[PDB]
RNA sequence: GAAUGUAGUAUGCGGUCCUUGCGGCUGAGA
């Protein structure tokens, strides 16, 4: 029964909620899944549309409905600090004024930790490397999509060997390659599956996944949305990559950022499905960073196909520097 | 070829022992 502690902290604002809207806290059962959702998507460049291969490994791995999970996760210490913090790209509907809302939220930093236990070395590492890709490549929670809930990893003591910590841009970029073989190899040795069938990922994998860098800031205070006012000259790195998202400019589309090009509840159809694009935030040597991680699939959703082109016009509009691959 | 009575199927005996209502699921999408 080999076990894994990594000692996590938000570097921004968690919305993790409960049953209760009102209460945020830490969850295991959200962060679980989760975790199940970043192992299809990491794993899913070595499957492709192997859907049934996947499948087995992943109620092997988490447990199913005829089998017990053999990985424990369970959140241990929890020096939360509930707090206001402003939705990303969420405003009131005020007369004149149109402010953000602020809900309940984890404060940054809030460092808690969160233990992992199984009984199996492989299917350790293969949780763990799930998880701190889950920690690097996103955030945990409510608008996770738009740079909320980014944590990173303050100590990590762990038995089974995983992948180093970066130190900068570079080593980062370098570590989703890492990362892709040291599974792939872990996974033919122990499942022995198949052997990176040649197919795009009809879902949200690594199979054409990119990394983005855009900005840098060396105060943590001056990163989250600080400013209520386009005009104001406050604005932080969150504030300014808002401001333009919202210049239709950058990206080309005929709709510009209205269009279906990004999460589907905007305009007409409703739907559920969410934007390609993970706006997240890094940091590397004490220097902050906007993480956006863009995910490739064959199918936008069942009954329609987007451009995936806005997106990448719209990274170089904005100087957005790709970092992967 | 004639010439019943008296009597409790009763005495003693634990439907008990061993069994996790468990397994799997992002209060999230813009």
């Amino acid at each position: 029964m080999y076990s894994a502690t990594f000692t996590l902290e938000a570097i921004t604002p968690v919305f993790m909620r409960g049953a209760n809207q009102s209460k945020a806290e830490i969850r295991a059962a959200s962060i679980k899944g989760l975790m199940r959702w970043w192992f299809r998507a990491l794993s899913g460049s070595y499957f492709g549309n192997d859907v049934e291969g996947l499948r087995r490994v992943e109620e092997y791995v988490f447990g199913s409905t005829k089998r017990e999970s053999r990985v424990v996760v369970e959140v241990v210490k929890e020096h939360v600090e509930e707090r206001f913090c402003p939705l990303p790209m969420v405003w009131k509907k005020k007369k004149g004024v149109t402010t953000r809302v602020s809900q309940r939220a984890i404060a940054p930093g809030s460092k808690f930790t969160l233990l992992l236990t199984s009984d199996d070395e492989e299917v350790l590492k293969l949780a763990c490397y799930s998880l701190i890709g889950l920690v690097y490549f996103g955030g945990i929670g409510f608008r996770c999509s738009r740079g909320a809930g980014s944590l990173k990893i303050s100590s990590l003591k762990s038995d089974v060997q995983l992948i180093d910590l970066p130190k900068n841009k570079n080593q980062l970029g370098q570590m989703v390659n890492d990362l892709t073989v040291e599974i792939a190899k872990i996974l033919k040795k122990t499942f022995l599956c198949d052997h990176e069938n040649k197919n795009c990922t009809s879902y949200s994998s690594f199979w054409c996944f990119y990394l983005f860098l855009w900005g840098e800031k060396a105060e943590l205070e001056e990163v989250y949305y600080r400013s209520n006012n386009l005009e104001n000259e406050r604005l932080t790195l969150l504030d300014l990559f808002e401001k333009e998202f919202k210049n239709k400019n950058n990206h080309l589309s005929n709709y510009g950022y209205r269009d279906f090009v990004f999460g589907l509840p905007r305009g007409t159809k409703k739907d559920r499905r969410a934007s390609p694009i993970k706006v997240g935030i890094t940091e590397l040597s004490e220097k902050y960073h906007v993480r956006v991680s863009v995910f490739k699939t064959k199918i936008f959703k069942p009954g329609m196909n987007v451009k995936w082109d806005n997106i990448f016009v719209f990274l170089e509009n904005i100087g957005a520097e790709r970092i992967y691959p």
